[PDB]
């Protein structure tokens, strides 16, 4: 049944060739908190899922936040006296402070200098600024192109808006068997970077693509928002909703080659923490769990003490990793294999959280005469353990055994009917 | 009181020798999970402990099982042209598969060699197979003497019988001042092999004739019965007693030149396994402690959900063990000193369950001025954390001491009236 | 407010040298369980800290024990036929065994010999000797003094006093906030002998003297009494306050160059544990930490079970060390930097004993827009574990942060109104 999620697990190499495809084709487009990137990148994804667009106005309250003034940008540039565009946007969006304020002006070197910003450890790389929230304006440069730059007369153009508008999120919804939901987020405010974040927003894409054609147990929300005001902004409209939320995941940085990294929930041992650290232990590859820290991404919203849920970050090399909030995490820099494997691994996880059931041995008093009804170690911990308390998991844990295997020692009990599910 | 056990622990290497003997004269009898040599071996224990013996109908249904037909075997071989008996059960019991149908035919070589058995790996040893449930025959030989085998018309005989009789078990209760019962099994199902199991029948023997001569609190119980069948049996016929086990050890492969091997209960932590670890602890030899499994001997069935109890299994080299199912594991495997270890700590985790008493400090407040009443680190430990709640075993894992350090202490505390037993 | 100590902490080298002049004052008297040694010893505490004196008669029951006579010494030696004082008390107090009876004899060395005392594996040092319970009388020298004793008559005399009168203790009580109190121990019945116990001592002393300057939440004792039955007699004269008393530390051994030690309260993770083992943890200096065992010092007395108080001990080079019950525990032995320490650590435990407080998050969904009000991940950890159930401690510990750092971030968010105290 939910054995049909096999074949996309199997399929998952040309996947994640998809994966990389969508994440090339969202790549040029300036993201930010708000504005038209985003809303074109809602476009893009709606090619692949549906989702429901939001538009939360300018200026409304959620919870102690304010969503802010909607930022939108049509070109930017510094010239020199010689025509030549020593800075160009259309280039890179990383070489503009993300909400910078419009400007028009001739400068001198010295008075542009202050606005500039480089990485001399890295004088190859764009760094990727933001100024949200106070106003302002920069642009991001190679410190070897800075270094080349001269005494002179420069045109200095940043052609964009800061307007009440209204801040974009997408979101699509799968009704399963049952209401107890699972929450899968990513973030959609990063703009010409792929690691960091169109990694998650592909993935994610993806297994609600995948999920959309299954028969599943439990309902899954698929969340596409702007970092922390995002979240907030949704936390803040669904306070009905969180009842149902058994346990979620944020996906970021899921696309480049090096291992797999777990960040728990704020509770270490939900769940979903349990799931996801038994898929990793049996899969065959490295794999680092950090615990939880409130800090880093959208689990910090999900996990305050007012919201209170499970939810972790199943991620490759996490945020922090060499090269992040740079030029330097581009296409080259996502691995198919690193898409395909941690598409692999989110389905995997899916697999544990739909068939992790709880059993009761209808034949308790011993063992089964097993040969009346037609890996016999997985069977006889299931036999041994199923009294109505342990889960699947649980029994998987103590025997130091794989899922899969327990799981199917489960089903073929279940069809000889010595297996009750309570 | 209990301490008349010391003379029994301190003349262990003489009883090792006399337990090797019983093994010795146990070793010749063909042995299956039922029959005549389950009966003779029954005699030859009743020589030394004596015992209720139990005979339950082929076809009783004992929870899901069903009781089987008794076997029994008068003769087997395979003879050439020229006479000779190439394999011959005289020789050794483990050359026919235990429940061999009875069989009298000429046969070429090639139509008797499906029915041969050897261990290729190991040329010299004869392997141990047995049928109880699938009607089948088979001939256990060496490779080496397989190899010397000839192109021929062979007569091949075993005159054996499987027909509607009986499933033999012998059961002795030792009744202490209480009702708690401490249980103690072995099975009698193999043949001609030491260490898996006559290791542990005649162990338990010994145990049993050292402590019917003494005064215990508890009560005990010693079961010997075919190894899965005949403790499903002997639970079906006793639910009434259950309530009353309070813990169990499994013997078997006790008998070995290995170090001591525990496995503990399903629970891990109870009573027993919390006795055995800390005896073990403390013995001045090597050993390992192995969790649960619900495979190997008849733990699993006193660890089913429905049964419940806490037993766990004290063995030397466990089931496993180089040469085990095999001819290998014959006389010369035993080893004197491995008996006599195996009984001495048998009997060191009966003092322990019988001394393992709890007290309260009748001077709790602050300590006694110690001289008004005529080993102190000990003494200190056990006022200091006898408040009612913890046991001798509980002060003895605290305090990192051995427990008749603990036990002693107590002693010399109660003398002076400082102890109340709670 | 408790910022006040900071000076305190940070002056801690000059007071090093303030509590080694005390230790260096009190070192040549002559201190036993009761005696004007005692008394004189109290006289020079009063000189930095007030005191209430109580003296209990001898013969009084204090639980299962009773009020020693009281010893007194005026003057000892052994004297040669030459006249010379081959053995003299006025050179060191360790001369004569504590509490020894009064005797003035003429005896040859052999007679002699059997009341002489020496470390016969560190030829230079006088052994200390007590017979507090048992009546008896004693001398010490070293083993190199010894050898060079001659056959003789030898003038012997200790000129002492052992009568019904009274045993002395010495208390200071600072009202606190409220009555919850923390309870600092020392013992004063040790002689001419620097880090066992006049470290202590002087400890103790200075850290009185410290608090009483400052407005403390918490109320304190202080006790100053003769180790066992000096404790014992307060606690019989004190059950009353007994449930008032949250915590306690007993200070001995603080003043050697060694590392520091933290012995455990019998529970092991009470909030005194978690509170010194936090300290340390951050300190920068290596450290000990050990587990409870009933013998050592007075935390056997309170850790008893009728009393069963959380008094732990914070020391630096333990008793046991090289050394210690000898003439070689001198002035010298003392470290001006490790008393420093040892008064710094005290200081910061009781820093952070008052500060551990409760807060409640008053915007405890998602996180608050820090901006809107004017340590980031400390503030971050603050806000997301305060719904009223974690300590200052608690996140300290979740953080792996120092303590701190945690308060000091809290501080910050209770100013903005983020926090409530609850
Ligand atoms: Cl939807
Ligand atoms: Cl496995
Ligand atoms: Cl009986
Ligand atoms: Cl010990
Ligand atoms: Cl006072
Ligand atoms: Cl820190
Ligand atoms: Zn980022
Ligand atoms: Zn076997
Ligand atoms: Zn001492």
């Amino acid at each position: 049944g939910m054995e049909e999620i096999n074949k996309y697990i199997q399929n998952s190499s040309e996947t994640g060739g998809e994966i990389y495809n969508l994440i090339e084709e969202l790549f040029p487009i300036c993201r930010s908190i708000t504005g038209n990137g985003v809303r074109k990148t809602m476009d893009i994804i709606r090619k692949h899922i549906p989702l429901e667009i939001h538009e939360v106005k300018s200026g409304t309250k959620v919870f102690d936040w304010t969503v802010p003034k909607e930022w939108n940008i049509k070109d930017a540039y510094v010239r020199n006296s010689k025509g030549e565009k020593v800075i160009d946007f259309k280039e890179n969006n990383l070489h503009v402070m993300s909400y910078s304020v419009p400007v028009h002006k001739t400068m001198t070197l010295d008075e542009l200098k202050p606005y500039l910003h480089t990485i001399p450890g890295n004088k190859d790389r764009i760094p990727y600024l933001t100024s949200y929230y106070k106003e302002n304006w920069g642009f991001s440069l190679t410190q070897n192109k800075f270094d080349e730059l001269c005494d002179d007369d420069y045109e200095v153009v940043i052609d964009s808006s800061l307007e009440d508008g209204s801040l974009t999120y997408g979101e699509y919804y799968i009704r399963g068997e049952l209401e107890e939901e699972i929450l899968l987020t990513t973030y959609t405010c990063h703009p010409s970077m792929c690691n960091d974040n169109l990694s998650g927003v592909a993935l994610i894409t993806f297994i609600a693509k995948a999920l959309s054609k299954l028969k599943t147990k439990y309902s899954y929300r698929f969340l596409f928002a702007p970092e922390t005001i995002g979240s907030i902004t949704w936390l803040s409209r669904n306070e009905d909703k969180l009842k149902n939320i058994k346990m979620g995941l944020v996906a970021t940085c899921v696309g480049d080659a090096g291992i797999k990294n777990y960040k728990r929930t704020k509770f270490g041992d939900a769940e979903i923490d349990k799931i996801v650290e038994k898929v990793l232990m049996h899969c065959g590859s490295e794999y680092y769990v950090a615990d939880f820290f409130p800090w880093g991404s959208d689990e910090r919203q999900f996990s305050s003490p007012g919201i209170n849920l499970s939810v972790g970050s199943l991620m490759r090399s996490c945020y922090g990793f060499d090269g992040y909030h740079t030029s330097a995490d581009n296409l080259c820099y996502m691995n198919k294999d690193g898409l395909a494997d941690s598409y692999k691994t989110y389905l995997e996880v899916i697999y544990t959280i739909e068939n992790n059931r709880t059993y009761l041995n209808l034949n308790p008093k011993c063992e089964p005469q097993l040969g009346k009804r037609g890996d016999e170690f997985a069977m006889f911990w299931v036999l041994n353990m199923s009294d109505g308390k342990n889960s699947l998991l649980d029994i998987a844990y103590k025997s130091g055994m794989e899922f899969r295997r327990i799981k199917y020692a489960a089903d073929a009990l279940y069809r000889v009917e010595l297996l009750k599910l309570v």
